[PDB]
């Protein structure tokens, strides 16, 4: 009585599970005492929470709150929610009740699913709880009866909805395309153990477990307090043999400042992906500069298309490079340079508004179709067609061989990188005009402050 | 200098070439004096043609109207068009002047191609004139010089543009992706309706994307394709002859196709047992008409096709063999995997009442992009699903009405908005009820003449 995606549907489960069928005893999971979990058991466990879940009798498109970070547990239930079309809202535990009722209150889903350790209270009566651990799903208050209408799952179903409220709502033919198209790149191999970093709210987490385990390779949760100390940090990576570390710019802050040495030490990382903001040059140089033996690659794109373009820094970086490029969209991808009446830029070293058409654009804003129509747009070459392109508000301009440098967003126009060409400037923070640098008015600071994602707290820093 | 759509993006030239890789001398067509062309010789006319229209300098999204019926020099047009990110607009040559210059003026075309024999003349000046053959792709009038914006060609951008006439008299220009094309294909590739060994007989004109649709699965399979010609459709004796010649293994049209050959040449049908299969959609296929071509050839499984042009496809579903004699209506069955329908009333609320029709809301990967500059018409048709208002998620608000079984299987039961027609003022019920066929050049039932009596 439950539908269950088929396998020659677009469907998390299927892309992320194949190493199941062609590889069950292939590492999916390192995690701590060093601990593997196979592609075989994981499946299992995707399958018993896909059980328990099934008989609560909801519908497909009906949602489900999953408050976690990234464990083996908890990519089970985003993987048991896909199988039956039901869309997950990630949320990191770290999250104040404040903001979780705000999206339970837009989003209304139908259940709330956190660890069995897990220490949320208080969610409302209209939503159904539960909890999850590697002995089952067990149901603390049943979701309201419903009746179901929905006969098939499809690949435009949504997969996830991301919420900052803003909901960014994806496909499971949006999210798979990103996939497909960095696998068809070769950015990693089986081989591999992929260190994450990111929250599970944030959309790079979600990235970092697929790319992993559509390639069979094997995901390296890297817990929030693990990260928080340099030599903690380093000594996870090394006793898990990381060989790619994925994370924001700001995971290598403390690491860089207290441990330089300890960090060139990590004999077995291949690569670093990083992408969210700019990467301070000085601290990408000197980070290079330490663990010369891992290709670095500038990951760009937004929650709206999940990914954009993924470009290897120069080995090394030129010492008087201004800005890192953001290169080439994946095959499949394409970006227009448009002015402010939407037409091309084709003027090397002029700015312009990035317009992505992309396999993987988001269906729309949860409950927002006006917001939807501002950023989900007539293609502006082809206005007839009814083709939509993502209107980014990221600003971007060409080189000479095309290459994409990020300009900063449209909207925060109304200073940072030629504070940091200062000598002991290793991070620059400029608002409205008061600036803050980690060495009108300028204040010195030990750290930047960080949102729960791991990016600037641009709003925390204006209060001070 | 053009760009060229890469190999890992969804587009027509790789989906029906792969063929000329695995198997580049098995036969991709077989025509009429039998010849086969193979994979591989249809590759390099793809690849001649793609050369030729690369210098003329189209940027992605420029439209190419292609004035052909289905044969092998038209299908390496659209084939190379494709790889160029070029959207072809194909236009049957039984077309007349009045309405290409309909099409000519919403689309705004940069080129306009027809076959070396094709008798199309005095296209505007506006627009860039071509033909095509064996020979290669000569260009008469060149394009206007232009400015290439687009870098890359992606999997949404449009393969083709269908144009008939709406409700209204508007012309309406169904968009379709690449992604949206090649997806059905996958769909019905899948579900294994034919093989690399079947002779594939398509007798629609190139402007129905039933022609597409049999291109599509032909080649994307590695089977040959049999174009039947017009002319030779007409006169029963001369296309049961082409069948037979061809060594045709599946037969795809429109009803319409079988009511001269069963009133003419039951007979001589009756001959063809290399016949394994029989395909129609469009229209409602007579059941008297149906039971007779059954019983004339009964080792040929026959398929219900179900779909509009805006999903190209929605379902298809093998007639019963016997038909139960007691039967009201066929079932056009459950939509392919990775398709869904909702029965909708007149409120958007679900019908699961078993026998009572709602509207079919089709959720499917093979949507179309919208219609031709119609914004409005594309927001009455590609809507917010009313499961899933808030998502964004659209559907297709079909116009079709239907009904489930017992089993959920789906019976069509006609247009919300509607040979026995009601013409209009009560709408007095005449039938060719008070008092008591021509064919559209697609072959279906021409309602609107039949109106006009
Ligand atoms: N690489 C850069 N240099 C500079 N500015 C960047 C870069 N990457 C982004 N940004 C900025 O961050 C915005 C976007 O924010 S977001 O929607 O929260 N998503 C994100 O941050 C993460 C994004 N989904 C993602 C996830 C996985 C892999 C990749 Br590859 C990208 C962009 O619009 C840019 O303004
Ligand atoms: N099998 C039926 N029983 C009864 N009524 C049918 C059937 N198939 C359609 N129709 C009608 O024709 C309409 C649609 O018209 S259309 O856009 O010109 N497309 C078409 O005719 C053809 C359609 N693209 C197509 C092409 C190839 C394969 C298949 Br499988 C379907 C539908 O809305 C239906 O009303
Ligand atoms: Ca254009
Ligand atoms: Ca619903």
């Amino acid at each position: 009585r439950a539908a269950r995606a088929r396998e020659s549907v677009d469907n998390l489960y299927w892309f992320m599970l194949a190493a199941a069928n062609s590889a069950p005893d292939t590492p999916a999971f390192v995690t701590r005492g060093v601990r593997t979990l196979s592609y075989r058991e994981l499946r299992t466990r995707v399958d018993d929470f896909a059980a328990a879940l099934a008989e609560l009798g909801l519908d497909v498109d009906d949602r489900v709150v999953l408050e976690a970070n990234v464990t083996p547990d908890a990519v089970a239930m985003l993987l048991a929610c896909s199988l039956l079309g039901l869309p997950f809202i990630p949320v990191s535990p770290e999250t104040p009740s404040g903001r979780l009722r705000s999206i339970l209150d837009t989003a209304e889903p139908a259940l709330f699913a956190q660890a069995e350790d897990g220490g949320r209270a208080d969610v409302p009566a209209t939503v159904g709880t539960a909890r999850f651990g590697a002995g089952g799903l067990r149901v603390e208050r049943a979701p309201r009866a419903r009746v179901r209408h929905r006969r098939e799952i499809v690949g435009t179903d949504t997969a996830y909805i991301i919420f900052t409220p803003k909901g960014v709502v994806m496909s499971h033919r949006s999210v798979v395309s990103l996939y497909r198209a960095i696998l068809e790149q070769g950015l990693i191999t089986p081989e591999d153990r992929i260190a994450t970093t990111s929250p599970l709210q944030f959309d790079f987490a979600l990235f970092d477990i697929g790319l992993a385990l559509g390639t069979g390779a094997a995901l390296v949760p890297v817990p929030r307090e693990e990260l928080n100390w340099p030599r903690r940090f380093l000594a996870f990576l090394g006793d898990t043999g990381a060989t790619q570390v994925h994370g924001v710019p700001s995971i290598w802050r403390p690491v860089l400042r207290h441990e330089p040495e300890l960090l060139a030490g990590l004999d077995r990382v291949r690569g670093i992906l990083f992408t969210g903001e700019d990467f301070p040059l000085p601290e990408l140089r000197h980070l290079q500069g330490l663990l010369p033996h891992a290709r670095i690659v500038n990951g760009y794109g937004a929650t709206e298309s999940m990914a954009c373009s993924f470009t290897e820094v120069p080995r090394p970086i030129p010492s008087d490079l201004e800005r890192l490029s953001i290169g080439f969209p994946l095959p499949g991808f394409d970006v227009s340079l448009l002015d402010e009446h939407g037409r091309p830029v084709e003027e090397i070293g002029v700015a312009g508004q990035i317009h992505l058409r992309a396999p993987s654009m988001f269906s729309g804003y949860w409950d927002d179709p006006e917001a939807t129509a501002r950023v989900l747009v007539s293609d502006p070459l082809d206005p007839r067609s009814g083709r939509t392109v993502l209107r980014s508000g990221d600003l971007a301009y060409r080189g000479e061989d095309g290459e994409l440098y990020f300009a900063g967003r449209v909207d925060a126009q109304v200073v940072e990188r030629r504070l940091l060409e200062f000598p002991g400037i290793s991070a620059a923070v400029a608002l409205l005009l008061h600036a803050f640098v980690v060495v009108a008015n300028i204040v010195a600071v030990d750290d930047i402050p960080l949102t729960v994602n791991g990016k600037v707290d641009r709003a925390d820093l204006a209060t001070r």
